[PDB]
């Protein structure tokens, strides 16, 4: 991609030169955990970590990290100093900023991401971007402290503004509406940096239509995100597949011919009405289940362009980070295997054809 920050036209994502680009990327997480920074590095380096992403196609790092991320002054834990040498001494935040600054130099690209408030594992167990004690004010405070920091780096090209919040509302107006949230979040951290793409999640449910955690950006039509900036807002839903949870659209046979209208009826129709980009945050299988392949099979043609699944198609497909680059995901699994190195292969089949080259 063009060196400088991006932006948004139609359902399209342009560089610097007004290119259409395609954000096709990996989760890699671990700095939303107690430990601080992104997983993996007890046994590799993070250089050679950042180096295999590219080396396997993909252009993009999703890093989730933690509200306390920003407030705490614990040293990182877990690094391997005799494989990560540069790394000694320096403070979450410093790797960090390693981890981003060497991504930009293998011509990669970083969305943040927040992940959760206190140091966890998953999605917040609130359903929420705050509670009791990291409130939407330091939410929002914290989100401007980030953009200032990477203001002048265009490397880090996006603000993902909440994980799932799956317990808010699209709209009305009251402390659990996603929608009022992320319009303050985003308009607080572009008077920071107006060059920032800020990459807004779905709920939960709506109006009694319930899907994954992420994914339910049905208000959109009807509500949509404005910010005091244009050309900045991309949507980014989550779909998951049978393994992660047996929902009613997996149940019954021929349950795959109806998957493409199910995609367009929670976030695709976004992208086919030229709405907005639209950028699946999170997406991952084992690979065992039958039903995940039906589910991967049809979700990779419908963000390649294919809407019906049909086989039939100067503007770019969807984009989208897999879940995750990471092997220690229970349900999912990852690109990489148990032992933090070798490739899933299996997965990079379906994942190849819709990189961005
Ligand atoms: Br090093
Ligand atoms: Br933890």
């Amino acid at each position: 991609i063009a060196p400088g920050f991006l932006r948004t036209s139609g359902n399209q994502i342009l560089d610097s030169q007004g290119k259409p680009v395609q954000l096709t990327g990996v989760n890699w997480f671990g700095a939303q955990s107690s430990n601080g920074v992104p997983d993996g590095l007890w046994t590799r380096n993070y250089k050679d970590m950042i180096d295999q992403m590219a080396g396997q196609g993909f252009n993009t790092i999703r890093i989730p990290y933690a509200s306390a991320l920003l407030h705490t002054n614990a040293a990182p834990s877990g690094i391997n100093y005799n494989a990560n040498p540069d790394l000694q001494g320096l403070t979450r935040m410093q790797v960090l900023d390693k981890i981003i600054d060497y991504a930009g130099q293998a011509g990669m690209r970083v969305i943040l991401d927040h992940h959760r408030s206190t140091e966890g594992a998953g999605t917040s167990e609130n359903g929420l971007w705050y509670d009791s004690q990291y409130t939407e004010d330091a939410w929002v405070s914290d989100w401007q402290t980030l953009a200032t920091r990477y203001k002048n780096n265009p490397t880090v090209i996006g603000f993902d503004l909440h994980n799932e919040p799956y317990n808010g509302t699209w709209g009305g107006g009251g402390a659990n509406d996603w929608a009022r949230a992320a319009e303050r979040a985003g308009n607080a951290a572009l008077a920071i940096n107006p060059n920032l793409l800020i990459i807004v999640e779905g709920v939960g449910s709506y109006k009694g239509d319930n899907y994954w955690w992420g994914g339910q950006l049905q208000g959109v039509k009807d509500r949509p995100i404005q910010l005091n900036v244009a050309n900045r807002v991309v949507y980014s839903p989550h779909d998951y597949p049978n393994s992660v949870w047996q929902q009613p659209w997996f149940q019954g046979d021929n349950f795959g011919a109806g998957l493409p209208a199910k995609f367009r009826s929670e976030w695709g129709y976004i992208y086919e009405q030229n709405i907005a980009p639209i950028y699946i945050g999170e997406f991952g299988t084992k690979l065992i289940d039958p039903k995940d392949a039906v589910w991967l099979e049809a979700l990779t043609s419908y963000l390649s362009g294919d809407f019906d699944n049909n086989g039939t198609i100067g503007t770019e497909d969807m984009s989208w980070t897999f879940w995750s680059w990471n092997p220690n995901s229970g349900d999912t699994g990852g690109i990489l295997a148990d032992d933090w190195r070798t490739i899933n292969q299996n997965k990079m089949v379906y994942l190849k054809p819709i990189q961005y080259t």
